[PDB]
Parts: structure tokens; sequence; C-alpha cells
């Protein structure tokens, strides 16, 4: 069986505040722009529609500064940090941004239209931009969050795959790393694998993977180490209805229509995919800059940071505005406007101030306890007396020296004392 | 008379958790795509706008594992499962999808337009896609839910048939109200071009809430949840000759083309305003205390019937594979095969309560008049003909609710 | 003076349930379609935008089945039914429907337009359909509800009416019958009288009367027999702005504009009337399928069904979807689609399940009581020891044998017992 | 100092009901239509976007019918009416209406457009109609409400005004009379003075004044006689963006743009004014037909009707629907539709049922009291032992004989008794 942490983890009256005074990142909202030559000289991909996963390292409480005997006996007890309060600070103003692709596969407007039949022979595809689905989600854990997405699979029954035939779809669970693209309205799938077209979705996700947090997985998790706090708010509607150019792989059955004459001999394309849009960014529906207290977690783990690691996974598209930087090619400002004498750039911005309230805890290593902890993680006892997340990409947030005792001084700290 | 179950069914302090760890289904969002040759090699119709009806089988409590005497005396008492808690897990992200028909009967825009008069001689019908009406409904019962829809009822060829309303069991796969109403599109539309492909030849059923509540024993439904929104996006005109003659007493005849007036068959395109997680109806634990019917969460024959509709996750996937093994340097739309695939994810969770029924003589004379089979199977299924999603939980029952998400939520609720 | 019913009407612990198991009606959503030849062979006008007024007959409690002495002495007391609970069941799914008129008087788009000047010489009117104003209202009474609308009047001061001149407008109170058209956004008036054009509003109301419930009247009513329960929710906005073709009867004063040249010598038409629309049908704003308990009425009458008559007046446009029935002219399904070989029909549907909870009451006919009841209705005492509503059109709902004692069995009945 | 009325005005247990059984007015929604010849024979301007200010006269309580000694001694005490309850009845159904002007100054669509450049040489102005800003406001007082608007002023520093130059703007406080135009979205100003164009705004306000209630004034008022109850709800958004034709009086600085060639040598017009619109009329946001109880007023005056005068100022655009009346020029209904043989008329309608609940009060005229009342209004003592509002236009509502003692009988009366 698996047992709650409230059983074998004794809490104390010790409280601490920690926070990265400010976090910032700047770059291109679509793709990584290299300038090479050579180190470093380049611009990273920073979009409002990608996961921000902060690996937040906490100081070893057993080796913590000013270690007194009055707190714990290190012959039967070890110390562990437990999360109680979190306030995710968003710095930038609320905005709405665009994502697009010059060669967006769009046959013709199938919503309400009239003018153009756009017969499928060339690519009557035009240039399309669009605002994605508004998504605000938050996840805290001692283990990186788990996501889901669809990827090319293989024959359920062993038949030779013909080139052009549709591949079967397999659902894959993957750790949500800093940088991974979120659900942008076009679904959660590998656009690099399932779209050889390279023209179905806007540039930012065109060759990336869209992951959605497998909430069903992280909750049904045994120990619940993955997530123990959760917040989500997503809205989306169909702005415009379109048709996909290309030859249909599935033949539209004659038993669903009466064949017309003219061009209506063989019916038009039936591949309909609409353009998504987040109705409106409002601060009423805002999900951050607010203090969130953690009493009871969903999982049997109750806010406990094993190995002193906290994993904050967050998505915020409410601040998705993009910046247009225009520099002239000539050093003197041209008296006449010529569009060729101006270099235009696309830059995006994301600001953060992470705040935390932890609670020091004692664990008396009774013999039945160690036989439980050992079966959970062999490493916890090992590091008490090789990291598996080395391969993964997180935003490092070192708080080993950001821990402050007196909560009076800090904004979240005061909010916590009031809460008591 | 009919009596409540709280009278003749004694509840216990025994509680269990059960759940299908994950349910998934994939296919085409419009029609069943065969590839034949021969078994199986084909793709099923999986749309966000069709009923998902799970037939959930529960283990026989009278023959349940570790059967002790301390629970019930099997000479006067039998055991029966009762539902208390349910959390329907939706797995996929919220999305908006499209449904359409290349030969959609659409004369001309009668909302606000100007350019085209589109005189009725040919089919000036164009290609139309649209997003359906957003609908979230949930139903739990020991008997499959009941739906309603309209079906064809000397008849001259071409004349309008009368309309009859029919009650039918809601099976897994049946199409829901998509905004174009609840009717048999295969029967009442010889046109084969009035509504999008997915419902074009299927039946749209709506749950007869008035029926299932006015039901005597209330075996059909005992829990209910519904939220549906829709508005008219665009206004159109239907091509074809009107069967009902527009009376001259309703207009003053103009000249030109306005001698005999234009078509008056107006049917708009539906749309769900916006999918928002604020209005979301699932992934939430739903506790069941008092049911609407006299049956109070009792799973007779150990059968639970969850009928559910969810269009909040209606996004469709576009899969594009090139016809050439090498990725073409130049884009030619003819060298790419495009496919339409849809996805639906589920995690069903339950909290049951073991119950005792002391078979007093007046009790059996009541149960026998309700279902002759309940006593029969205690000491041929009528739902064999129907299509449900089988969810076997005969070995998913776990005693300690500690371990499971819904289980913990239930213990807290106490 | 007028006195409350709680004074002279003694309530009991007797309760009953009644309900029409299901009510249905089908027909054309615009006009009555005859087929003649001869009886009956025709289709009635059934629109979502017309009043449904159920005349609900209740069994005579004084002559009620199983009449025992233990209830009332029929030498000083009479029995009367009193309404306590009501649940109006709507059967069909929520939908949005259209109403229109092929020759809709529409000069040109005056909202935002550019292309057409549409000079007034012919009828540049096109074909217009539109969705009406969303309206949900409910009324219960022992007397048919009272409506209001505008109708052609006459000279306030006796001047001979010139043909073409505008008639004065008179406001008329009328009993709301089953079938009368509601406020559809174009106002409450007699379209048959005030519009000789026969082309100002869609077909369904084109020649009918739009009535709105005179709430101010029915509440200020003395006894309050008209309404004693009330529910209303209506929403509407201007979708498109238009101009009315035709010669203005009121001359636009030169003191309101500076005359331009060209066509702007004499200004264009100023008759602006927009197209209405119900923003969105949502079940959040739904008003029916919900149990409504009646404790204190607004009028001095408190849920009392005099003469054992209940009048439910209801409007519901949330279920306004229309059905398109298409039958081919040829017995064999044509391989080629020819629009002339298909007969198209317009059919609309409305479903109802009415439910009630009544409370038996005693009235001791003291001498001062009869001198009050006689001055209210001479007929109440008369029928206790010719109907005036014979001339009016109601939907008859006979419940003389639908009264059931044990509320256990029925949905509304259980809801009522719980409420206690 | 100024003292509250709760101090020097003794309340009683006497209560009365009063109400104008129904108020109605009909006319043209844009301008006053004369027919002359001679008395009266004309149609008044009745728009949904103009203030309705009812001057409500109350019977002199000191000279009130059945005056008994048991109530007050008329040698030290005088009687005065105090308002407690108000329910403003709106009669007509909710609707959306249009206002426009055939020669509306509109250069070209500057929102999203493409086709026309519309070079400023003529008046490329077209015909424009629009729905105004939705506004519901309510005000009760013993003195007419105070409004604000902008009007042509003069040189702050004495410079000779050149013809064509922009006049300075002065803000003016004015009494809100029955008929004055409200804020319709185009602001609060004198359109007759600041727009010599006669083509900037729709006809109804084109030559009238738009007043907005100076809430800041009426609250900061000493005695608070102006308003003591207040209710307001207004919504508006920009439907379409446009450009104003005409030569700019302020020269667009070269330091704000880079001069292009072609037509972009000297930049286009920069006078942008959008078209307003009330998103949607819903009965959810409805503000009237509801009983409003008055306990504590905002001003030191607490619902006291000095001189027995109540001033109800109200605005309601939720019922702004307009009626189209069409009469044929020929006595026989023409078989063929000719747009020239039909006279079209524009008529608007407004319905009211005002209801009140008053409380008789005593004022013992102590010597220190009269030295306070005299400094407030010399007339109050004078009329107790020439009207200044003769010059102003109000809707007279005489209630000198509408006062009824027993609140039992009336809708608002019952609502008030329940409230106790």
């Amino acid at each position: 069986k698996v047992v709650s942490t409230d059983e074998y983890v004794t809490r104390t009256s010790i409280f601490y505040h920690a926070g990265s005074s400010r976090l910032l990142t700047v770059g291109h909202p679509y793709f990584k722009v290299p300038k090479g030559g050579n180190g470093r000289q380049d611009v990273p991909k920073v979009s409002a529609y990608q996961y921000r996963v902060f690996r937040v390292k906490l100081p070893d409480p057993n080796k913590f500064g000013l270690p007194d005997n009055t707190v714990y006996d290190p012959n039967s007890q070890r110390l562990v940090w437990a999360c109680v309060g979190v306030e995710i600070g968003r710095g930038q103003p609320l905005g709405v941004g665009l994502s697009g692709h010059p060669l967006y596969n769009k046959l013709d407007d199938t919503e309400n239209s009239h003018v153009a039949s756009a017969v499928d022979t060339k690519d009557t595809r035009d240039n399309v931009s669009v605002d994605y689905k508004q998504t605000q989600l938050c996840i805290i854990g001692c283990v990186p969050a788990i996501g889901e997405h669809w990827t090319k699979g293989t024959a359920s029954k062993p038949t030779t795959v013909v080139q052009g035939d549709c591949p079967p779809l397999e659902l894959i669970n993957t750790p949500i790393e800093d940088g991974d693209m979120v659900d942008t309205g076009y679904g959660a799938m590998d656009f690099k694998l399932l779209q050889d077209n390279k023209s179905e979705v806007p540039l930012d996700i065109c060759q990336s993977i869209c992951k959605y947090p497998d909430y069903l997985q992280m909750s049904a998790d045994a120990y619940g180490d993955s997530m123990f706090f959760c917040l989500r708010r997503e809205q989306v509607f169909a702005r415009h209805f379109w048709n996909r150019s290309g030859t249909m792989g599935d033949q539209l059955p004659e038993s669903l229509y009466i064949k017309g004459t003219d061009i209506r001999a063989n019916p038009g394309s039936y591949l309909y995919s609409p353009s998504p849009s987040g109705s409106v960014v409002t601060s009423d529906s805002q999900l951050f800059n607010k203090p969130y207290w953690l009493h009871k977690a969903q999982g049997l783990n109750n806010g406990i940071c094993w190995h002193n690691q906290l994993f904050l996974t967050v998505v915020d598209t409410t601040r998705s505005t993009n910046l247009s930087v225009c520099a002239s090619t000539t050093s003197s400002i041209p008296n006449v406007y010529t569009p060729t004498s101006f270099k235009e750039y696309a830059r995006h911005v994301e600001e953060f101030d992470l705040q935390f309230i932890f609670q020091l805890c004692k664990i008396t290593l009774t013999t039945e306890v160690m036989s439980y902890i050992h079966n959970m993680n062999t490493t916890i006892l090992e590091d008490w007396n090789q990291d598996p997340y080395d391969k993964l990409k997180f935003w490092p947030v070192d708080l080993k020296e950001r821990f402050s005792a007196d909560l009076d001084q800090f904004p979240l700290g005061r909010k916590f004392l009031l809460q008591l």
C-alpha cells in the first residue's frame, strides 16, 4: 500500500520565504534565430505559447546554515522542506499576439463565402496569421510534470505501410520540459512527424511538438509526486472556417451525397480545420499575481519537496503581445519612406517573479518508515545516509541562499502571516 | 404503488472504488472509412458529436471475493451495489472542430448580402463547413438512457410526410443534437445535402428528459447534468422547389423577378459561442445523495449505464503524408495525402456502497412486479441487441479508498 | 375595499399532483398551410414566437371523487383549488431559428457600407431572413393574461384623414390567446393595419398582431386574478442597420442639414429600422424545466383557481430551431442533383410537459364573506349554490382525472415534499 | 454648518401610496414634425435617448384632507412628505433602435478597409445610421437634476478669434429638463454650436444638446436637495472606425511621420470618430420595473420632499425600438408594388407607470430650527406661515388626489408592507 505523508512526516512551526527577485527572457516568438560566428551571437525562441518549467533547487535542510540541536536529532531524524505558499508573478502587461505561416495550407473559405471556387490544382494557399487559444495552467511538484501528445505509430496488424497511406496514431506520455509547445488550438500532436506538408500550422509549432498535461495520469499517480497542486483555465472559439488543399486519402463515400454535374461530379475537399482564437484577455479571468495557499494536496504527497527539488510548470498566454522593432538600413533617417530601407524584427518578452513559503519538517526514520521510503525512492535515504533529470531542459532557479527566516519583510511572507 | 429504494434497501458502511484507468478511441470525425481486405483493416467513425454510452459491469456482490458471513445472511438477504460518487475524466485539451458537406444546399446569403440573386435553376450551392452547437450532457442509470427524434410517419410522391416522435434507447455512437435539430436525416432528407456529412445519413437523438423523469421506478436516469449553447452564425436560403405555396395574402407582387417571390426556406448555420473551462462540466467529482427517481443510485443486475456528450473537446487532427518517399523540394498539392482524424479520451471513476436487501414476503411481491429477473438471477439479456462501450469493472473494485483520486475526494466529503 | 385571500380562504393539509404526461404540436413556422379537399387535410401555423396559452381545467373539488364529511361541511363551506407548485417542461433541444420575407423592404445597408447608393425609384429590396429577439416569459392565473399592442386610431381633433397620411396610434389591451404573436424585436403592433406595404416584417408576423403582456396592468389589477406569478427574460441587439424604401411622409426639415449638390440636393431616406437578433441561446439563462414554488403572489389573490380554471401563458424562443424536410419528386432517388426535382418543406416543433401541485382549501361562507365574493364574481357563488372565454382560443388541458393524491410517485411531487 | 434631516425632522407611522396609473407619449424619434394649420396639428419629438423629468406634485400635508388634531399641533409643528419607496414602471417591450443622418460626415473606413482611398475633394460622405450607447439612469430629488455639457467659450487670453479657428471649450452646469438629449456615445456637447457642419452626428442630436448628469456636483452639494437617490448603468463599444472629411485645423507635425511619395506626400485625415453601439439589451441588466426602497440618502436631505415637490429624472434606452408605419397613397391597395405609392413614417413610443410610498413627518419649529431652515430656503417657512421652475420644462404628474392610505390595495404598497 501507499501511505499519506501526513502520517510519516512531522511538521514544525518553522517557516521560510524564498523568491527569485525577477526572472526575464527575450527572443523570437516563432523560431530560434542564429547569427552564428560563433559563440554565442544568436537569438533563442521565446514564445508565449510554450511551457515554462522552473527547476527550483532548495538548500539542504539537514546541512542548512546555523544547524542547531534544538531542531532535530540527526541520528533518527532528517529534515525535509514542504511547500505551503506560492505566488507566481507575471511582470508584463496583458496583450494579444499573433502566430502565422506564409504558406498556410488554406484552399478556400468554407464558413460563409461566395466568390472563389479555388479548384485544387495549385496551392491557392495564401498568407495566414492567427491568435492562438488562450491558456493559463499551473503545476507544482517534486517531479517534472507529465504531458501527452500524438505521434506516428505502426501497424496494429502487420500490414506493409504504403507510402502516402495514413499512419496510425499513438498517444505518448512525456516529461514537460521548459520550452515545449503547448496546445495552441490545433491540437496536441507532433507536427514535424504527422505533417510532411510543412504548411498546416503556423511557424512556431510547424516543426515542434504540442504537449498537453496528462491530468488523468498525474492524479492517478500512486505517490502523487508529479503534481500536488493544479490550476487551469483555457478558452477558444472558431474564428474562420477553411478547407485544406491536397488530395484526400480517405474516399468520400457515394452513399453520403447525390452527385451533381459540372465541377460537382466529384465533390470538393472535405478536410475542414478552423482558425482558433482566445475570445478576450481579461484581468478578471487572470490566474497569476495571486497568492495560492497549499493545505491538502490531491496526491498522497502533501507539498513535500523530496531531494529539495520543486518543479513549477506554468503556461500563460494572457501576456502574448509581440514587439515590432524597426531599424533603418541607412544611418540617416530617410526623408522619403522606402519599405526596402527598413529592417523589421520580431521580438517577444516574458517576465517572472517566483515566490514561495516553505515549512521545515522532521522525519523520524523508524524501521517501518525506511522500509516504506526505500520502496518509494532508494535515493532519498541514499542522499541522507546521478540525477535522472540531467537529460531534460529546465529553467534553473537556485534558492539555496534565498531562504529568509523572518517573513515580515517579503510580500508573500506578509500574506502568509495574515493567513494564519 | 411504487416505493422508494431507501425503504426496502438497507445501506451499509462498506465502500469501494472502481475505475477504467484510461479509455481511448480514434477514427474519422465524419464517416466510417473502410479499407477492406479484409479483417479488419478499417477506420471507425469517431466524432465529438456522438453519444458515448458505457455499459459498466459490476462484480456480483453476492458472489464477491472474500465472502464473509459477517456481512449478510444469504437465506434472507441479498447484496446489491449502489452508486454514490462519479467523476468523468476527459483527457484531451479543449478545442473547436468543424463539420461540413461539399454539396451543402445553400441558395444565397439571406442575412446581410447584396451581390448575388442566385436564381433557382441549378444548384448554386457551394462548399460549406460549420462548427456545431456546444453540448455537454451526463446521465447515469441501471437502464440505457432514452432519446427522442423525428421520423417519417394516398400519399402523393413529393408531398411532405407527417412527423412522428419516437423514443429510442441511446446507444454508444448515436449522433446528438448538432444544432440542425433532432431528426432522421436519412429519411426526411432525400436530398442528401441539407446537413454536414457526419449527420447527413445518421439520426440525431436528444435525451427525452421529460420521459426519464416521469418514469415510474426511475431506473432510466437518477442523475442528470446538461449544458448546451448555440447561436445563428449565418443566415441562408435552401435551393429547391417549395412544397407549400406562399400565400398571396402575405406580400404585394413586384415586377421583374419579383413576380413570383424567392425561396422562403430559411435555415441558419449553428455555432457554439466559445469553449471555456469555466463552463466545463467534467473532470469534477459528482456526489450522489438523493436521486430524482424512486430508485436512489441502485445498480440492479450490477449494471451501470453512463451516457455522456462532450463537444468542448471537438478539435480535429490533420495528418499529411507525402506520396513520394523523399520530401519534395517543391510543394505540389497533388503529392500529399491528407487525412481527417479525431480523438476522444476518458477516465471513468466510481464510488460504490454495498447494500443489503432482506427479502421479506411483501418485498418480493414488490420486486417481482418491478423486475422478475432480479429475483431470478438471485435465487437472456435484452441489451444484447444494442451497442454500448463495454467497461468491465468486475476486478477493478478496491476496498481501501485511500489510494485513488476519487476515493480520497469521497473520504474528505464524509 | 379589496381583501387578501389568505383572510377568507382557509388552507388545508391536502395536496395533489396533476400533469399532462406530454403535449406536442407540429406545423409551419410562418403561415397556415391549407391543402383543402376538405376535412381536414391541412397544416396549422406553429411558430416558436407565438404565445402558448393553456386553459387548464381542474376537477370540481366540491363534487370530487371520494367526497367525505371529514373534510368540509357543505352547508357553510365550499372547496376550492389553490396552486402551489409549477414546473413547465420543455421537451425539444435548444436551437436558433430564422424568420424572413422574400420582399423585405430594405433600401440599402446604412450600418457600414460603400458600394451601393440604391436610388429610390424601384424596389431595390432584396431577400431578407433574420433571427428574432430571444424571449422567455411565464404567467399563471385564473383569468387569461392581458396583452398590449398598437392599432390604427382616429383624429384626436376632428380633421378629415387624407389618404396616405399617417394614422394616430392607439394602445389596446387584449386577452392573450393561444397563437398570438409575441414581441419579435420589431415592436408590438398590428402589422396588418399599420403596414399596407405587406413587406416591412417577416412572413410570420407580416399580417399578424404582436402582443406584449401589459405587466403594469396585471399587477395594478385590483383582485390580481389575471396574474399572480410572473417570470420574464428577454434579450436583443441590432445585427444590421438598414434603410426603408418608399416616400417619407414627414418632411425632413432643412434646419437639420446643409444641402449638398449632386444627389445630395434632397437627402436620402431617413427611415432606419435594424434587424433584431437574440445574442445566444444558453441553458444557463434557461427559464423552464425548473420547479417553481408559489408562496406569496403579487396580487391579493394568492394562487387561487376560481371556477377551477388555471391559465398558463408561456413564451419560449430558446427552442426555435426549424426542420427542413426534403422529398424528391421522382420515386427513384435521382443520380444527378437537379434542384427542381426536390420538394422542400418548412416544419417547426414544440413540446410540453406541464406539472402542478395543488392545495385543497375551505371557504366558510359567512354572511360578510358572500357580500365580498358576490361583488367580486357573481358566478362563483352561482356555480356553488355561460362562459365568457368561449370566444377565445386556448390550448385545452383537461386535468379532471389527472389529480393524484400520493405525491410520492411524480417528479414534481417528490420535489414538493422535499421542499417541505 | 449643515445638519442632517434625521435631526430636525420627526418621522411618523403614517404611510401613503401614490401613482400615475399609466403615462404615455408618442411622436417622432428624431425631430419635431409640424403640420401647422394651425392648432394644434403636429407631432412632438419623442426619442428613447432623451431625459424624462417628471415634476411630481404632492398634496399639501398641512392642508391635507381629514386633518385631525391627533397628528400635529399647527402652532409649533408643520407637516412634510418624505419619500421611502419608488418603482418606475416601464411599459413597452425591450428593443433596439436606430438613429442616423443622410449626410453623415464619413470620409472612409479606417478600421479594416482596402478598396477606397476617398481623396478629400468632395463629400464622399454616405448615408449612415447607428444604434446609440445603452444608458439607464435614475434620479430622485426635491430639486431638478443637474447636468453637464460643453459649449463654445472665449479667449482665455484676449486674442482676436480668427474665423475658422477652434473655439475654446467651457463646461456648463444646467438643470436637466424633460426632453433634453442624453449622452448618446458621441459625447456631451452642444452640437448646434460646436458643429457648424450640421453633419457630424445623427439627426436627433444634430442640433440639440447632449447633457450628462454631473454626479460629482449633485453629491458634493451641501444640503443634497438635488439628488438623494441614484442609479446608473451604461454600456458602449466601437462598432466601426471612420474618418472625418474636411480640412484639419491642427497641422499634423512632421515629427510624427516619414513623408511618403504619391498621395502620401501630405498625409491623410487624422480626425477619427467611431460609431457607438449598445452591445445587447438584456432584461438581466434591466434597471426598472423593480421596487427601490430608500432608507439613507447620500445627501444630508433624507428623502424629504420640500414644497411637496418630487423630481424624478430618468433615462431608459433598453426600450428604444422604433415603429414603421406605411400608408399607401392610393385608397385601393396596389396590386403591383411601386415604392412611390407608399408613404413611410417614423414613430416612437414610451410608456410609464410611476409608483411611490411616502411617509408623513412632523417638524417642530423650535427657534434654532427656523434659523436653520430660513438659511436653507426662505420659502419653506414662507409657504407655511413665484416658482423658479416656471421657466423649465417638466412632465407634470399631479398626485394631489392619488394619495391612498391603505397600502393593501396597490402593488408597490404590498411590496412595502412586506419589506417591514
